Protein backbone atom coordinates (compact mmCIF):
# COMPACT_ATOMS: atom_id res chain seq x y z
CA UNK A 1 0.00 0.00 0.00
CA UNK A 2 2.73 1.88 -0.37
CA UNK A 3 3.77 6.10 -1.11
CA UNK A 4 7.31 7.36 -1.73
CA UNK A 5 10.41 5.79 -0.31
CA UNK A 6 9.74 3.19 2.61
CA UNK A 7 12.54 2.36 5.42
CA UNK A 8 13.88 -1.46 5.25
CA UNK A 9 13.52 -3.61 8.48
CA UNK A 10 16.59 -2.86 10.19
CA UNK A 11 15.72 0.75 9.04
CA UNK A 12 12.31 0.41 10.94
CA UNK A 13 14.03 -1.71 13.94
CA UNK A 14 16.56 1.56 14.46
CA UNK A 15 13.82 3.77 14.53
CA UNK A 16 12.24 2.13 16.85
CA UNK A 17 15.01 2.58 19.64
CA UNK A 18 14.19 5.90 19.77
CA UNK A 19 17.19 6.94 21.92
CA UNK A 20 20.50 5.33 22.06
CA UNK A 21 23.90 6.49 23.69
CA UNK A 22 27.48 8.04 22.53
CA UNK A 23 30.56 7.07 24.12
CA UNK A 24 33.74 9.39 23.56
CA UNK A 25 36.65 7.98 25.21
CA UNK A 26 39.85 8.50 23.57
CA UNK A 27 43.99 9.57 24.65
CA UNK A 28 42.68 13.28 24.56
CA UNK A 29 40.29 12.03 27.14
CA UNK A 30 43.88 12.67 29.03
CA UNK A 31 44.98 16.01 27.41
CA UNK A 32 41.59 17.85 27.95
CA UNK A 33 41.14 18.34 24.49
CA UNK A 34 37.95 17.54 21.94
CA UNK A 35 40.75 16.25 19.42
CA UNK A 36 43.79 13.77 19.72
CA UNK A 37 46.67 15.55 17.51
CA UNK A 38 47.94 11.78 16.77
CA UNK A 39 51.36 11.74 18.74
CA UNK A 40 50.00 11.47 22.11
CA UNK A 41 51.13 9.06 24.29
CA UNK A 42 49.57 5.53 24.57
CA UNK A 43 50.93 5.49 28.57
CA UNK A 44 48.58 7.99 29.39
CA UNK A 45 45.90 5.26 29.01
CA UNK A 46 46.24 4.48 32.78
CA UNK A 47 42.65 4.64 34.15
CA UNK A 48 42.14 3.30 38.15
CA UNK A 49 38.86 2.11 37.95
CA UNK A 50 38.06 1.53 34.53
CA UNK A 51 34.21 -0.52 34.31
CA UNK A 52 32.24 -1.02 31.04
CA UNK A 53 29.60 -2.52 33.04
CA UNK A 54 29.08 1.12 34.68
CA UNK A 55 28.84 2.60 31.54
CA UNK A 56 26.18 0.44 30.25
CA UNK A 57 24.68 0.39 33.53
CA UNK A 58 24.38 4.50 33.15
CA UNK A 59 23.22 4.78 30.08
CA UNK A 60 20.39 2.04 30.34
CA UNK A 61 19.61 4.09 33.42
CA UNK A 62 19.20 6.90 31.22
CA UNK A 63 16.76 5.13 28.46
CA UNK A 64 19.45 4.43 25.99
CA UNK A 65 18.43 1.26 23.96
CA UNK A 66 22.28 1.34 22.69
CA UNK A 67 25.97 2.79 22.55
CA UNK A 68 27.48 3.59 19.87
CA UNK A 69 31.29 3.61 20.77
CA UNK A 70 34.63 5.51 19.61
CA UNK A 71 36.67 2.50 19.07
CA UNK A 72 38.99 4.96 17.11
CA UNK A 73 38.89 8.78 17.43
CA UNK A 74 40.03 11.24 14.99
CA UNK A 75 43.92 10.91 16.88
CA UNK A 76 44.24 7.65 15.81
CA UNK A 77 44.60 5.52 19.21
CA UNK A 78 42.86 1.82 18.35
CA UNK A 79 40.84 1.44 22.09
CA UNK A 80 41.02 -2.57 21.00
CA UNK A 81 44.26 -4.76 19.84
CA UNK A 82 44.09 -4.78 16.60
CA UNK A 83 46.39 -6.55 14.54
CA UNK A 84 47.33 -3.43 11.99
CA UNK A 85 48.51 -0.78 14.34
CA UNK A 86 50.80 -0.69 17.32
CA UNK A 87 48.98 3.11 18.47
CA UNK A 88 46.72 0.77 20.77
CA UNK A 89 46.03 -0.46 24.16
CA UNK A 90 48.45 -3.19 23.39
CA UNK A 91 51.16 -0.27 24.30
CA UNK A 92 48.87 1.07 27.55
CA UNK A 93 49.75 0.30 30.76
CA UNK A 94 46.12 -0.52 31.16
CA UNK A 95 45.93 -4.18 31.95
CA UNK A 96 49.54 -4.66 31.06
CA UNK A 97 48.80 -4.03 27.32
CA UNK A 98 46.33 -7.07 27.48
CA UNK A 99 43.21 -5.21 27.41
CA UNK A 100 40.95 -4.94 25.01
CA UNK A 101 37.86 -2.22 25.36
CA UNK A 102 35.71 -2.88 23.05
CA UNK A 103 35.45 -6.66 24.11
CA UNK A 104 34.43 -5.78 27.27
CA UNK A 105 31.64 -2.76 26.42
CA UNK A 106 30.20 -5.42 23.81
CA UNK A 107 30.35 -7.68 26.68
CA UNK A 108 28.69 -5.38 28.87
CA UNK A 109 26.15 -4.11 26.55
CA UNK A 110 25.47 -7.86 26.41
CA UNK A 111 24.86 -8.14 29.97
CA UNK A 112 22.63 -5.29 30.22
CA UNK A 113 20.64 -6.12 27.23
CA UNK A 114 22.01 -2.94 25.31
CA UNK A 115 22.89 -3.21 21.55
CA UNK A 116 26.09 -2.09 20.51
CA UNK A 117 27.79 0.02 18.26
CA UNK A 118 31.14 0.85 16.29
CA UNK A 119 32.57 4.63 15.44
CA UNK A 120 35.78 4.21 13.31
CA UNK A 121 37.09 7.30 12.64
CA UNK A 122 38.07 7.78 8.82
CA UNK A 123 40.36 10.86 9.56
CA UNK A 124 43.06 9.19 10.94
CA UNK A 125 45.69 11.77 12.35
CA UNK A 126 48.17 9.10 13.54
CA UNK A 127 48.72 6.42 10.64
CA UNK A 128 51.82 7.86 8.22
CA UNK A 129 49.90 7.15 4.83
CA UNK A 130 46.64 8.77 5.52
CA UNK A 131 45.39 10.37 2.94
CA UNK A 132 47.79 7.58 0.09
CA UNK A 133 45.45 4.48 -0.79
CA UNK A 134 47.66 2.56 2.39
CA UNK A 135 45.37 4.34 4.76
CA UNK A 136 42.46 3.12 3.00
CA UNK A 137 42.77 -0.62 3.38
CA UNK A 138 44.23 -0.15 6.64
CA UNK A 139 40.49 1.34 7.74
CA UNK A 140 39.09 -1.69 6.15
CA UNK A 141 40.64 -4.56 7.79
CA UNK A 142 39.98 -2.35 11.05
CA UNK A 143 36.41 -2.30 10.51
CA UNK A 144 36.77 -5.90 9.11
CA UNK A 145 38.13 -6.59 12.59
CA UNK A 146 35.38 -4.61 14.57
CA UNK A 147 32.72 -5.82 12.26
CA UNK A 148 33.96 -9.32 12.91
CA UNK A 149 35.09 -10.37 16.06
CA UNK A 150 32.47 -8.53 18.71
CA UNK A 151 28.95 -10.11 17.83
CA UNK A 152 25.79 -8.13 16.05
CA UNK A 153 26.79 -3.99 15.68
CA UNK A 154 23.49 -2.38 14.84
CA UNK A 155 24.85 1.06 13.54
CA UNK A 156 28.74 1.71 12.06
CA UNK A 157 29.60 5.80 12.20
CA UNK A 158 31.87 7.32 9.81
CA UNK A 159 32.39 11.15 11.12
CA UNK A 160 33.29 13.19 7.93
CA UNK A 161 34.53 15.56 10.73
CA UNK A 162 37.92 16.35 9.15
CA UNK A 163 40.69 19.16 10.03
CA UNK A 164 43.06 18.68 7.84
CA UNK A 165 46.20 18.53 9.92
CA UNK A 166 47.48 15.77 12.09
CA UNK A 167 50.89 14.04 13.27
CA UNK A 168 50.66 11.66 10.76
CA UNK A 169 53.53 9.03 11.42
CA UNK A 170 55.92 12.05 12.04
CA UNK A 171 55.31 13.97 9.25
CA UNK A 172 53.48 16.64 11.00
CA UNK A 173 51.46 18.00 7.40
CA UNK A 174 48.29 18.96 6.47
CA UNK A 175 46.55 16.97 4.28
CA UNK A 176 43.94 17.33 1.68
CA UNK A 177 41.66 14.61 0.75
CA UNK A 178 38.96 14.61 -2.01
CA UNK A 179 35.95 13.34 0.39
CA UNK A 180 33.72 12.28 -2.18
CA UNK A 181 35.92 9.48 -3.19
CA UNK A 182 39.04 9.14 -1.34
CA UNK A 183 37.79 6.42 1.31
CA UNK A 184 36.13 4.08 -1.89
CA UNK A 185 32.87 3.74 0.40
CA UNK A 186 31.48 1.42 -2.19
CA UNK A 187 33.43 -1.54 -1.87
CA UNK A 188 33.41 -1.05 1.95
CA UNK A 189 29.50 -0.59 2.11
CA UNK A 190 29.97 -4.15 0.27
CA UNK A 191 31.75 -5.93 3.68
CA UNK A 192 29.24 -4.16 6.09
CA UNK A 193 26.61 -5.84 4.57
CA UNK A 194 28.16 -9.20 4.12
CA UNK A 195 29.92 -8.63 7.91
CA UNK A 196 26.75 -7.37 9.32
CA UNK A 197 23.51 -7.47 6.93
CA UNK A 198 21.45 -5.93 10.51
CA UNK A 199 23.55 -2.79 10.35
CA UNK A 200 22.63 0.72 9.80
CA UNK A 201 26.03 2.68 7.89
CA UNK A 202 26.19 6.20 9.25
CA UNK A 203 27.76 8.05 6.91
CA UNK A 204 28.00 12.25 6.16
CA UNK A 205 30.13 14.49 3.22
CA UNK A 206 30.26 11.70 0.77
CA UNK A 207 28.74 8.37 -0.34
CA UNK A 208 25.22 8.16 0.87
CA UNK A 209 24.88 5.60 4.02
CA UNK A 210 21.14 3.86 5.65
CA UNK A 211 21.54 7.23 7.30
CA UNK A 212 21.76 10.70 7.93
CA UNK A 213 23.11 13.66 10.29
CA UNK A 214 21.01 16.37 11.05
CA UNK A 215 23.44 19.18 10.70
CA UNK A 216 24.11 20.10 13.59
CA UNK A 217 25.80 19.06 16.70
CA UNK A 218 23.32 21.22 19.18
CA UNK A 219 20.44 18.66 19.49
CA UNK A 220 18.06 19.14 17.07
CA UNK A 221 16.59 18.77 13.26
CA UNK A 222 14.36 20.65 11.51
CA UNK A 223 10.24 21.03 12.68
CA UNK A 224 9.68 19.93 9.50
CA UNK A 225 11.51 16.45 8.70
CA UNK A 226 11.30 14.36 5.61
CA UNK A 227 13.13 10.87 6.50
CA UNK A 228 14.02 11.24 2.62
CA UNK A 229 17.36 12.44 0.51
CA UNK A 230 18.02 11.49 -2.74
CA UNK A 231 20.59 8.73 -3.48
CA UNK A 232 23.23 10.93 -5.82
CA UNK A 233 24.62 13.94 -5.86
CA UNK A 234 25.59 16.29 -2.96
CA UNK A 235 23.59 17.07 0.32
CA UNK A 236 22.92 20.71 0.71
CA UNK A 237 22.86 21.39 4.77
CA UNK A 238 18.90 22.25 4.32
CA UNK A 239 18.44 18.61 3.43
CA UNK A 240 19.97 17.23 6.15
CA UNK A 241 18.10 19.00 8.66
CA UNK A 242 14.76 18.95 7.09
CA UNK A 243 15.41 16.12 4.39
CA UNK A 244 14.03 16.60 0.92
CA UNK A 245 10.03 16.10 0.42
CA UNK A 246 10.83 14.14 -3.12
CA UNK A 247 13.93 12.52 -2.24
CA UNK A 248 14.17 9.37 -3.67
CA UNK A 249 15.96 7.60 -0.91
CA UNK A 250 15.24 6.70 2.73
CA UNK A 251 17.56 7.67 4.75
CA UNK A 252 16.32 9.02 8.13
CA UNK A 253 18.16 11.58 10.29
CA UNK A 254 19.69 10.95 13.64
CA UNK A 255 20.16 13.89 15.49
CA UNK A 256 23.55 13.38 17.85
CA UNK A 257 24.41 16.06 20.51
CA UNK A 258 26.45 15.72 23.93
CA UNK A 259 25.09 15.75 27.45
CA UNK A 260 28.37 18.32 28.35
CA UNK A 261 29.38 21.01 25.76
CA UNK A 262 32.45 19.27 24.74
CA UNK A 263 32.40 15.30 23.65
CA UNK A 264 35.14 14.01 25.47
CA UNK A 265 35.58 14.59 29.35
CA UNK A 266 36.21 18.11 30.59
CA UNK A 267 36.64 18.67 33.82
CA UNK A 268 35.34 22.15 34.10
CA UNK A 269 32.30 20.96 32.27
CA UNK A 270 31.37 18.83 35.27
CA UNK A 271 29.33 21.84 36.26
CA UNK A 272 27.90 21.87 33.06
CA UNK A 273 26.10 18.54 32.54
CA UNK A 274 22.63 19.82 30.65
CA UNK A 275 19.99 20.40 32.66
CA UNK A 276 16.70 18.48 33.09
CA UNK A 277 14.48 21.42 31.26
CA UNK A 278 17.44 21.72 28.31
CA UNK A 279 17.44 17.62 27.87
CA UNK A 280 13.75 17.63 27.62
CA UNK A 281 13.82 20.38 24.84
CA UNK A 282 16.49 18.52 23.07
CA UNK A 283 13.93 15.30 23.48
CA UNK A 284 10.93 17.09 22.12
CA UNK A 285 13.59 18.42 19.12
CA UNK A 286 14.73 14.88 18.17
CA UNK A 287 12.29 11.82 19.50
CA UNK A 288 9.51 14.29 18.80
CA UNK A 289 10.30 15.39 15.47
CA UNK A 290 10.87 12.24 13.53
CA UNK A 291 14.04 11.53 14.69
CA UNK A 292 16.31 9.41 17.24
CA UNK A 293 18.11 11.01 20.18
CA UNK A 294 22.07 9.58 20.12
CA UNK A 295 23.14 11.17 23.43
CA UNK A 296 26.89 11.53 24.35
CA UNK A 297 28.38 9.95 27.48
CA UNK A 298 32.19 10.84 27.77
CA UNK A 299 34.36 8.46 30.48
CA UNK A 300 36.46 10.65 32.17
CA UNK A 301 40.58 9.69 32.88
CA UNK A 302 39.48 7.40 35.79
CA UNK A 303 37.12 5.03 33.47
CA UNK A 304 34.19 6.02 34.47
CA UNK A 305 31.40 8.35 33.49
CA UNK A 306 30.63 10.71 35.86
CA UNK A 307 27.97 10.93 38.50
CA UNK A 308 26.45 14.24 37.37
CA UNK A 309 25.70 12.69 34.02
CA UNK A 310 24.62 9.43 35.65
CA UNK A 311 21.83 11.50 37.78
CA UNK A 312 20.83 13.75 35.01
CA UNK A 313 20.25 10.46 32.72
CA UNK A 314 18.02 8.84 35.49
CA UNK A 315 16.32 12.88 36.18
CA UNK A 316 15.70 12.82 32.22
CA UNK A 317 14.41 9.14 31.67
CA UNK A 318 12.10 9.72 34.91
CA UNK A 319 10.91 12.90 33.45
CA UNK A 320 9.77 11.44 30.10
CA UNK A 321 7.99 8.70 31.67
CA UNK A 322 5.85 10.81 33.62
CA UNK A 323 4.78 13.10 30.42
CA UNK A 324 3.67 10.75 28.59
CA UNK A 325 2.21 8.36 31.51
CA UNK A 326 -1.07 9.27 30.73
CA UNK A 327 -2.57 9.32 27.27
CA UNK A 328 -6.30 11.07 27.50
CA UNK A 329 -7.02 10.56 24.41
CA UNK A 330 -7.24 6.32 25.52
CA UNK A 331 -10.47 7.40 27.92
CA UNK A 332 -12.04 10.02 24.85
CA UNK A 333 -14.78 9.16 21.74
CA UNK A 334 -12.02 9.31 18.71
CA UNK A 335 -13.93 9.91 15.45
CA UNK A 336 -12.49 11.04 11.94
CA UNK A 337 -14.87 12.69 9.26
CA UNK A 338 -13.13 13.59 6.14
CA UNK A 339 -9.50 14.83 6.99
CA UNK A 340 -10.92 15.70 10.35
CA UNK A 341 -10.59 13.55 13.73
CA UNK A 342 -11.79 14.83 16.58
CA UNK A 343 -11.01 13.36 20.08
CA UNK A 344 -13.88 14.07 22.27
CA UNK A 345 -12.97 14.06 26.30
CA UNK A 346 -16.26 14.59 27.01
CA UNK A 347 -15.28 17.29 29.91
CA UNK A 348 -13.06 19.85 30.09
CA UNK A 349 -9.80 18.78 30.00
CA UNK A 350 -6.08 20.32 31.13
CA UNK A 351 -3.05 19.18 28.61
CA UNK A 352 0.23 20.65 26.88
CA UNK A 353 1.36 18.07 24.71
CA UNK A 354 -0.15 16.04 21.22
CA UNK A 355 1.44 13.52 19.86
CA UNK A 356 0.95 11.68 16.67
CA UNK A 357 2.53 8.87 14.88
CA UNK A 358 2.71 7.60 10.87
CA UNK A 359 2.47 4.11 9.93
CA UNK A 360 5.99 4.46 8.59
CA UNK A 361 6.25 0.93 7.36
CA UNK A 362 4.54 2.71 4.10
CA UNK A 363 6.47 5.53 4.15
CA UNK A 364 5.94 9.32 5.24
CA UNK A 365 3.33 11.07 3.69
CA UNK A 366 1.52 13.96 5.95
CA UNK A 367 3.31 17.33 4.48
CA UNK A 368 0.58 19.90 6.80
CA UNK A 369 -1.80 19.68 9.61
CA UNK A 370 -3.20 21.77 11.83
CA UNK A 371 -4.63 21.21 16.05
CA UNK A 372 -7.26 23.37 17.25
CA UNK A 373 -8.33 22.80 21.19
CA UNK A 374 -12.32 23.37 21.64
CA UNK A 375 -12.00 26.08 24.87
CA UNK A 376 -15.02 27.51 26.80
CA UNK A 377 -17.18 26.51 23.44
CA UNK A 378 -14.70 28.23 21.02
CA UNK A 379 -12.15 26.71 18.54
CA UNK A 380 -8.92 27.51 19.17
CA UNK A 381 -5.85 26.94 16.67
CA UNK A 382 -2.69 25.59 18.67
CA UNK A 383 0.89 25.62 17.44
CA UNK A 384 4.43 24.49 18.17
CA UNK A 385 5.55 26.36 21.29
CA UNK A 386 9.24 25.33 20.42
CA UNK A 387 8.97 26.68 16.83
CA UNK A 388 9.57 30.38 16.58
CA UNK A 389 8.12 31.07 12.68
CA UNK A 390 4.90 29.36 11.46
CA UNK A 391 2.67 27.17 13.59
CA UNK A 392 5.19 24.01 13.21
CA UNK A 393 2.57 21.77 11.92
CA UNK A 394 3.89 19.86 8.63
CA UNK A 395 5.51 16.19 8.61
CA UNK A 396 4.51 14.15 11.43
CA UNK A 397 6.93 10.86 10.25
CA UNK A 398 7.58 7.98 12.83
CA UNK A 399 6.57 10.91 16.05
CA UNK A 400 5.75 14.16 15.80
CA UNK A 401 5.24 16.11 19.58
CA UNK A 402 3.90 19.54 19.98
CA UNK A 403 4.27 21.79 23.09
CA UNK A 404 1.88 24.19 23.59
CA UNK A 405 0.65 26.34 27.32
CA UNK A 406 -1.46 24.13 28.91
CA UNK A 407 -5.05 24.52 28.10
CA UNK A 408 -8.29 22.95 29.63
CA UNK A 409 -9.97 21.89 26.68
CA UNK A 410 -13.15 19.48 25.89
CA UNK A 411 -12.26 18.72 22.61
CA UNK A 412 -8.69 18.41 20.41
CA UNK A 413 -9.54 18.46 16.46
CA UNK A 414 -6.42 17.06 14.50
CA UNK A 415 -6.75 17.75 10.69
CA UNK A 416 -4.78 16.75 8.20
CA UNK A 417 -4.66 19.41 5.55
CA UNK A 418 -1.93 18.02 3.45
CA UNK A 419 -0.45 14.68 1.89
CA UNK A 420 1.38 12.95 -0.19
CA UNK A 421 -1.54 9.69 -0.11
CA UNK A 422 -3.99 8.30 2.02
CA UNK A 423 -2.09 8.74 5.47
CA UNK A 424 -2.34 6.01 7.89
CA UNK A 425 -1.86 7.55 11.75
CA UNK A 426 -0.72 4.78 13.93
CA UNK A 427 -1.14 6.54 17.19
CA UNK A 428 -2.70 9.90 18.50
CA UNK A 429 -1.86 10.79 21.97
CA UNK A 430 -2.69 13.81 24.25
CA UNK A 431 -0.77 14.26 27.98
CA UNK A 432 -0.26 16.57 30.37
CA UNK A 433 3.78 17.68 31.19
CA UNK A 434 4.45 18.22 34.77
CA UNK A 435 5.63 21.90 35.50
CA UNK A 436 9.41 21.84 34.96
CA UNK A 437 11.36 23.56 38.05
CA UNK A 438 14.56 24.12 39.54
CA UNK A 439 14.00 21.96 42.27
CA UNK A 440 13.19 18.61 40.97
CA UNK A 441 15.80 16.29 42.45
CA UNK A 442 18.99 16.57 39.60
CA UNK A 443 17.44 18.78 37.10
CA UNK A 444 20.40 20.97 37.48
CA UNK A 445 18.90 23.95 35.96
CA UNK A 446 20.76 27.41 35.36
CA UNK A 447 19.86 30.51 34.12
CA UNK A 448 21.57 29.76 30.94
CA UNK A 449 20.67 25.91 30.21
CA UNK A 450 18.52 26.74 27.22
CA UNK A 451 20.50 29.53 25.81
CA UNK A 452 22.61 29.12 22.83
CA UNK A 453 26.14 28.80 25.06
CA UNK A 454 29.29 27.95 23.23
CA UNK A 455 32.92 29.14 23.37
CA UNK A 456 35.29 30.05 20.67
CA UNK A 457 38.30 29.53 22.84
CA UNK A 458 39.27 30.20 26.82
CA UNK A 459 39.41 33.46 26.79
CA UNK A 460 35.90 33.93 25.51
CA UNK A 461 32.34 32.88 25.53
CA UNK A 462 29.35 33.15 22.79
CA UNK A 463 25.72 33.65 23.04
CA UNK A 464 23.32 34.09 20.47
CA UNK A 465 19.44 33.98 19.35
CA UNK A 466 17.33 33.09 16.40
CA UNK A 467 15.24 36.40 16.04
CA UNK A 468 17.33 39.70 17.26
CA UNK A 469 16.90 40.68 20.91
CA UNK A 470 17.30 43.94 22.77
CA UNK A 471 19.79 43.17 25.77
CA UNK A 472 19.27 45.60 28.79
CA UNK A 473 21.76 43.30 31.25
CA UNK A 474 24.35 40.24 31.57
CA UNK A 475 24.96 38.28 34.79
CA UNK A 476 27.91 35.78 35.43
CA UNK A 477 28.39 33.54 38.06
CA UNK A 478 31.57 32.25 39.35
CA UNK A 479 31.91 28.16 39.54
CA UNK A 480 30.76 26.72 42.51
CA UNK A 481 32.17 23.18 42.39
CA UNK A 482 36.00 24.17 42.07
CA UNK A 483 37.32 27.91 41.27
CA UNK A 484 40.24 26.74 38.39
CA UNK A 485 38.55 28.81 35.61
CA UNK A 486 37.43 31.52 37.49
CA UNK A 487 37.12 34.75 35.46
CA UNK A 488 38.87 37.97 36.96
CA UNK A 489 38.43 41.20 34.41
CA UNK A 490 35.88 40.64 31.82
CA UNK A 491 35.10 42.38 28.63
CA UNK A 492 32.17 42.14 26.91
CA UNK A 493 30.61 42.57 22.99
CA UNK A 494 27.71 42.53 21.39
CA UNK A 495 26.62 41.95 18.18
CA UNK A 496 24.25 41.59 14.78
CA UNK A 497 26.53 39.80 12.17
CA UNK A 498 29.05 37.85 13.88
CA UNK A 499 31.56 40.23 13.11
CA UNK A 500 32.03 40.90 16.74
CA UNK A 501 31.56 44.40 16.34
CA UNK A 502 30.73 46.66 19.08
CA UNK A 503 32.03 46.94 23.39
CA UNK A 504 29.31 46.93 25.71
CA UNK A 505 32.17 46.22 28.96
CA UNK A 506 35.84 46.88 30.19
CA UNK A 507 35.64 46.15 34.27
CA UNK A 508 37.25 43.53 37.23
CA UNK A 509 35.21 40.74 38.72
CA UNK A 510 35.39 42.38 42.34
CA UNK A 511 36.54 39.47 45.43
CA UNK A 512 35.32 37.03 43.22
CA UNK A 513 37.22 33.90 44.45
CA UNK A 514 36.51 34.70 47.97
CA UNK A 515 33.04 36.04 47.08
CA UNK A 516 31.47 33.53 44.33
CA UNK A 517 27.97 35.79 44.09
CA UNK A 518 26.50 36.69 41.15
CA UNK A 519 28.18 39.87 38.93
CA UNK A 520 26.16 41.78 36.86
CA UNK A 521 27.20 44.27 34.07
CA UNK A 522 26.02 47.41 33.46
CA UNK A 523 25.07 48.62 30.05
CA UNK A 524 23.06 50.73 27.75
CA UNK A 525 20.05 49.01 25.89
CA UNK A 526 21.86 47.47 22.85
CA UNK A 527 19.91 45.49 20.21
CA UNK A 528 21.84 42.50 19.31
CA UNK A 529 22.08 38.91 18.03
CA UNK A 530 25.11 37.86 19.46
CA UNK A 531 27.34 38.25 22.81
CA UNK A 532 30.71 38.21 23.40
CA UNK A 533 32.37 37.25 26.88
CA UNK A 534 36.07 37.89 27.44
CA UNK A 535 38.32 36.57 30.10
CA UNK A 536 41.03 38.69 30.75
CA UNK A 537 42.95 36.67 33.27
CA UNK A 538 42.13 33.41 34.83
CA UNK A 539 43.03 32.95 37.99
CA UNK A 540 43.84 29.37 38.62
CA UNK A 541 44.13 27.66 34.92
CA UNK A 542 44.09 27.83 31.36
CA UNK A 543 40.35 27.57 30.42
CA UNK A 544 37.97 30.18 31.77
CA UNK A 545 34.74 28.11 34.22
CA UNK A 546 31.82 29.47 35.07
CA UNK A 547 28.84 28.86 37.62
CA UNK A 548 26.13 30.28 35.09
CA UNK A 549 25.13 33.34 33.51
CA UNK A 550 22.30 35.50 32.60
CA UNK A 551 21.21 37.34 30.04
CA UNK A 552 18.63 39.69 30.83
CA UNK A 553 15.87 41.36 28.02
CA UNK A 554 13.27 44.41 27.08
NA1 LIG B 1 23.34 2.93 0.64
NA1 LIG C 1 12.83 25.60 33.97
Amino acid sequence: EPCGPVPTENQLRWQDMEMYAFIHYSLNTYTDEEWGYGNEDPQLFNPSSLDCRQWARVCKQAGMRGIIFTAKHHCGFCMWPSAYTEYSVKNSPWKNGKGDVVRELADACREEGLKFAVYLSPWDRNHPAYGQPAYVAYFRNQLRELLTNYGEIFEVWFDGANGGDGWYGGANETRKIDRTTYYQWPETYKMIRQLQPNCLIWNDGSDRGDLRWVGTEAGNVGETNWSLLNHDGEVEWHMLHYGLENGDSWVPGETNTSIRPGWFYHDTENEHVKSLSKLMDTYYKSVGRNSTLLLNFPIAPNGRIHPNDSLRGIAFKKMIGEVFRKNLAEKARTQTKGDETVIDFGKPTTFNRFLAEEDIRYGQRVKKFLLEAEINGQWQQLKDALVENGDGLTTIGHRRIICFPTVNATKLRFTVVNTKCEPFIKKLGVYLAPELTADIPDAGEKKSSNLHLFFSSPTQMMIDWETEQTITSFRYLPPQESKDGTVTHYTLWASTDWSNWTKLASGEFSNVVNNPIWQTIKFQPVRAKILKLDADRLATGNRMAYGDVEVNLK
